[PDB]
């Protein structure tokens, strides 16, 4: 056991011993990524490596948005990370200091979520309307183990009652879900996230950056490693990575890279570390601009090829094909982000989440769901500006379309062959500006880029036990995998907080920091949160409500009840209004 | 609602904004205990409130171990405060720090628990031998609200099986326990300490300093409050604090001190803070030698008359007479410390614990209870040296009796009326030292303080709701009330972490600081506690084998394994070693 779990304050503010051996050691991180760069900021500041020994290589050399960057309280990784890394905004505080301090006088929640019919709210909006069945899948689904859920999708375990309701219809744009997806990793979905059930159709438990996640959170962290000279290493393709596997313990001994271009080696001991984000979903992007559309692509990238190296050499580094290959036409595959500064735009958009896109505070509260949309479109405008040099009178909204290869509704193409105006000449369809105006607007009062993202869906590809590698390998010395591709315990993938942890752990097994990593928040556990959960799943109803038509269920209540009157339960009951 | 609850990373370490109108916002801290001494860094660090603005009035003018201070990891206020606050052994680390990486080099584990028959180990020893019935009353007293519990005795919620169980034996003596003191606390302390029944006979989840609570926990809080200038006014005197209680709102407007003897008062505004410790378990403790008895007494001290004046002015500032007052004498009073350094006085005490007192680590684990004895004489040595100045060779027993009105097995006279060498004498008795060199190792060999506490048992008296005053109480601008007599919220008293958090919450309360303060953790409310609760306390027993007896237990278990074959649960129950 190289490292153990732990919960509470003891284990959080406690700062470990400087792990023994260290100063011998180095450390090499293939990428810049989040993952990556937070494994080197864990390596300063819990490890105790100085900055030279520590290598980011990087691929590059020395308004676009990549939304969906939900963030809530219990991302306990993030925040232990996000404590000794300073701000850039305001003095003498970290980033979890404005990010709390942000959250506080500007709460996020959304006075509207789902409209249709061109502008129109939906009549049941706020309400789960999930019946019995569905939500006896529900708790059917969480109720299984995750080993007897190995590549099973979502449609699998659902029926129809489940995805005709405005649970589904929240979660599968929320989280860009789709019906051929991992069950295992909604199942995770569901019991990571139980205990916002009661705030998940209003935003109410999300909680948002200032700007975005670049400048947030990944500038902060780059600011942090270059104050302990941390050595950045830039036009650097990594290849491959050649690994020996003996019986007793495998070694990282060389990486083959191409340095500017000259293909040469770094020898590796093993004291030397090595950290591989295997996978990107960023990668291979295509971009477009207003007048063209982002030209479709399936070419594997610099993380898809090393993963692939990689796992040639020994199974249990996982299957990288399971992901990134094999991924289905109709699954989101094309994003785009529409800028402008038109009156009669942003008056449209007040009119449907009744706020000011320029006041400065929380506009849309999160994402607004198209409902009669074939696209499935879905857009969100968080707190303007996202950017720093943007100006005032601009606002930068965010569309995604789930589904890929279906017509629209105003424009008879799918949204691979549509271009960035097209793309915002159906937005502004759906926002209920009328079909004479609609196409100036978008050709020249706004401009939209949109973006082709082949592998912003892989995380949710259905998966085996074994497909993802381990966070560190069994009989690993100096091999870790950070990022959204290697295999944790209860966590979801797709968060900030997948790539922290990970990071996170890959640190302290690889240099046996004997401090213990935050777990999964215990809410799935939780007497208080299941209860909670079973209210507001049900449409706010009490055990009497829930179980009034079954008679089975409500000779069981009525047992259940005589047992547990004027005792702690029943006050339990009652204070979670479900009595 | 003043203040909120909260749990994990994000309100961990957060800070929070400096409240409004602190400026001109003084306190007034009444006495100089744990209680006050973390208020005052409370005000220091989360107010953010000067140093000179804070006055400590102290009675005061400017071996004896007061032992049972066990810690465990959840204090959740007591690791929040003690975090900035530098530790004084070691540079560049807190408290919390030395702690633990103390706690994690030399884990406490005890070898032996109780012992009888003049030296040899209970043969049930670890095991609880609970029978169903008291495994049932355990299960009703923490089913039962505390509301319904006022006023209730321990006899009166449980019978003669659970004391007669190993269980009781072990909890009766860590907690000083008695048979007539309050169900509500017990109930509290079932409740909180239900995750640490697997580690309690054995004591391996128990937490210790590396000195007494004065110099590992006050020394470093007055070393902290000095360097930021904290003022400590000396012979200060606390007579009664005048407040006006209207129907709106109570201010502290004057109290009236008794300054190096000479009476004056201090004017009070709404600003200036108030921070009282009501009641005083330390007060009025009269001290012996080896050769005289502590002499009993009954005076109520300072801190009684404080909260005796409090309470004549305001109904919910609390009764003050149900803890000082009526006290049984069979209850604990008096309580013994013994220092030696004679060889065979300690290697009997290495052949009982099986560890070497002076090794400079853990000695005995905790405590070690008499079984046999009349006094339930009960004993305890930690990690020598507990003192600063005390030579290498020297150890520090500390012994506690808890009945006081019986008369001892090798001394007929109660503990009341033994000189400190007779107090000795019985430990040797039960310690299996021979009858014939038994008088002269304790009048010679070895130096025994006693101290007779009257108000030692006093936070565990008999309460009703309202006996003890709100933290902050209802309609109060100023006044607040810290220590272990002021009522909170799911917390139990006569620990470290009451203190703290009482004064955690009355700082946050008073001055509007608007971050979470840590709740109490939620193992009586987690899924997993709850099952390797239910497994440890039947003495390691599946629920096959708990309910093999009983007909009606068996076929609603055989239901109840049908419905959950092959699920989630069934994956429970089995890595909880329950089935």
């Amino acid at each position: 056991s190289h490292m153990y779990y732990s919960y509470g304050n003891y284990e959080a503010f406690a700062r470990p011993k400087k792990p023994e051996n260290v100063e011998n050691k180095s450390a090499y991180l293939i990428g810049s990524g989040l993952a990556s760069l937070a494994a080197a900021c864990f390596l300063i500041r819990d490890g105790q490596m100085e900055g030279s020994k520590i290598h980011i290589l990087e691929e590059l050399p020395k308004y676009v948005v990549r939304g969906g960057r939900e963030m809530e309280n219990h991302f306990e990784c993030l925040w232990d990370l996000f404590r000794s890394i300073p701000s850039l905004e305001i003095d003498n505080a970290s980033v979890l200091d404005e990010f709390y301090w942000l959250n506080k006088e500007d709460p996020n929640y959304s006075r509207c979520r789902v409209i249709e019919k061109q502008g129109q709210r939906l009549v049941t909006d706020g309400d789960f309307t999930l019946t019995k069945t569905a939500i006896k899948e529900i708790l059917d689904l969480c109720l299984t183990n995750e080993e007897d859920l190995d590549d099973v999708k979502i449609t699998d375990v659902f029926s129809d009652d489940f995805f005709n309701s405005n649970f589904w219809i929240y979660w599968k744009t929320m989280f860009a879900f789709e019906p051929w997806h991992s069950a295992m990793e909604m199942r995770r979905y569901l019991m990571r996230f139980v205990h916002h059930i009661s705030g998940l159709a209003d935003f109410s438990a999300l909680k948002f950056t200032k700007y975005n996640q670049y400048e947030s959170l990944v500038l902060p962290m780059v600011e942090y490693l270059k104050s302990h000279g941390v050595q950045f290493e830039y036009d650097v393709k990594v290849e491959d990575i050649k690994i020996d596997v003996t019986t007793s313990q495998k070694i990282a001994r060389e990486i083959l890279i191409d340095r500017n271009g000259n293909a040469e080696s770094i020898k590796l001991t093993i004291n030397d570390l090595v950290f591989v984000t295997n996978g990107s979903i960023t990668e291979s992007s295509t971009y477009g601009d207003n007048d063209t559309p982002a030209p479709p692509t399936d070419e594997l990238g610099g993380s898809w090829t090393l993963w692939k190296n990689l796992a040639r050499q020994s199974p249990e580094f996982g299957n990288p094909d399971k992901f990134c290959q094999n991924i289905p036409k109709k699954s989101w595959f094309v994003s785009a982000t529409s800028t402008t500064n038109n009156k009669e735009i942003i008056d449209t958009i007040e009119s449907i989440c009744k706020r000011d896109p320029l006041a400065g505070k929380t506009v849309t509260g999160g994402i607004i769901t198209i409902n009669d949309s074939a696209w499935q479109m879905s857009f969100t405008i968080n707190r303007q500006q996202q950017f720093k040099d943007q100006p005032e009178n601009e606002i930068s909204t965010w569309i995604y379309a789930l589904y890929s290869d279906v017509n629209g509704d105003y424009i008879k193409k799918p949204i691979t062959e549509c271009s960035g105006n097209e793309i915002c000449q159906e937005w502004l369809y759906h926002l209920g500006v009328s079909t004479d105006k609609i196409e100036d607007l978008a050709k020249h009062a706004s401009n939209t880029i949109p973006v082709y993202m082949p592998y912003i869906t892989s995380y949710f590809m259905t998966r085996a036990i074994g497909d993802r590698p381990l966070v560190v390998p069994h009989q690993s010395q100096n091999l870790a995998f950070i990022g959204n591709f290697a295999e944790t315990e209860r966590d979801t993938v797709f968060t900030t907080e997948y790539s922290v942890r990970t990071a996170m752990e890959a640190v302290y097994q690889l240099l046996n920091i004997d401090r213990g990593i935050p777990e999964v928040i215990n809410s799935p556990f939780d007497l208080r949160v299941l209860m909670d959960a079973i209210y507001e799943l049900n449409d706010h109803q009490d055990l009497r409500e829930i179980t009034k038509d079954s008679k089975m269920q409500k000779l069981a209540l009525a047992g259940f009840l005589k047992k547990i009157k004027g005792t702690y339960i029943e006050s339990l009951l009652k204070e979670h209004k479900l009595l």
